[PDB]
Formats: C-alpha cells, structure tokens, sequence
C-alpha cells in the first residue's frame, strides 16, 4: 500500500485516481456492488444517517457546514483503499456540501479552508495533526459514488512504531463513538 508521504504527494498533485483499493479489497467491493446494484445509494445513505425528509428538522436551512453535530457523520470506510499499515480510512459525510473542486478558485479555496478548520479544531486528532498525520480528499465526479451527499475521505496515520494495532483500534473506536465536535 501507499506510504504516508506518497499519499500526501498524490493528494497534493490531485492525482486522486491513483488512490486505489488492493486487488482483494477490489474483489470485496465488487461483491458489495453486486448487492447494492438495485438501490439508489444516495437515498440509502440518507436513510442510514437519519437525514431523509421523513425525519424531523433540527435545521435552520442556512446552517454552516459542521456548525452542528447533526449536520455531519464520521464512519469507518468498509472498503478502505490500499494504504500502508497504520493508515486508517474514514469517511466524513456532510449534509451541507462543500464545493472543494469548484472552477472558481475563490470558492474552491474557501471550501477547502472550511474543511481544514473543521479537522484542525478536533481535540481527538490533536497529536496526529501535530505530526502531519491527518489528510483528506474528496473524490472528483468521475470517481465518486453517492454524488448527492458530500463525503470526504479522512485519513489518519498511526505509525506502527508509535501505536500498537490495538491502540489504533481503541483510538478510532473512541473517535467514531464520540464523533467530531462542531465548529461555529
Ligand atoms: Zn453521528
């Protein structure tokens, strides 16, 4: 799998298609694809996250992305990409889209700045941020699924010489249980 420095270089160059699953994980992803071939996965995800129109509305319509914990959700990626041991592949879903690949440089930079501020503000990521061991990307339209719901790939690096696999499990379970904290 990709080493952390390679991951950072790929994200920086925008060559996101290079971030691929292993042959085997590609096989499993293929079988899950067979299973969901009869579904609109946008509606499925909305349903699972509690964001369907059926649900109540703790909204103000104009709420800023990440301004309230009801507006986002972090999950472990069930079919992670092929990264070196210690890299944890999470998915951050947001009810509010962030136009991070807009042709408008002002809009794109502003949307990226918001995502960055959100992740930087997270106490549960503090030592990883201090280490440069948090990265994120949003797959382009020609690469993504579930295009009606914003989601970012959030990668956390726990080097093997710094965290046992069991300590990684513990910390990630902690993050997913607590969730991320909102940002005004
Ligand atoms: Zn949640």
């Amino acid at each position: 799998g990709w080493k952390w420095e390679q991951i950072k270089e790929i994200i920086e160059s925008g060559e996101l298609a290079r971030l691929k699953r292993s042959r085997q994980m590609t096989d499993k992803y293929h079988e899950h694809k067979k299973r969901t071939a009869g579904l609109d996965m946008n509606q499925y995800v909305l349903q699972k996250l509690g964001w369907s129109l059926d649900e109540p509305q703790l909204e103000n319509a104009a709420a800023k992305a990440f301004s309230s914990s009801t507006l986002y959700a972090v999950r472990a990626n069930d079919f992670p990409y092929n990264f070196e041991p210690g890299v944890v592949h999470l998915v951050l879903w947001s009810k509010v889209a962030l136009p991070v690949h807009s042709p408008d440089k002002a809009v794109r930079e502003a949307a990226r700045a918001r995502m960055n501020a959100f992740l930087q503000a997270q106490p549960l990521l503090r030592p990883l941020l201090s280490s440069g061991h948090v990265a994120w990307f949003v797959n382009y339209p020609e690469l993504q699924s579930v295009a009606r719901i914003f989601h970012a790939h959030v990668l956390l690096f726990f080097p093997r010489e710094r965290y046992s696999a069991e300590q990684v499990k513990t910390t990630v379970d902690d993050i997913l249980s607590h969730g991320f904290e909102p940002l005004a």
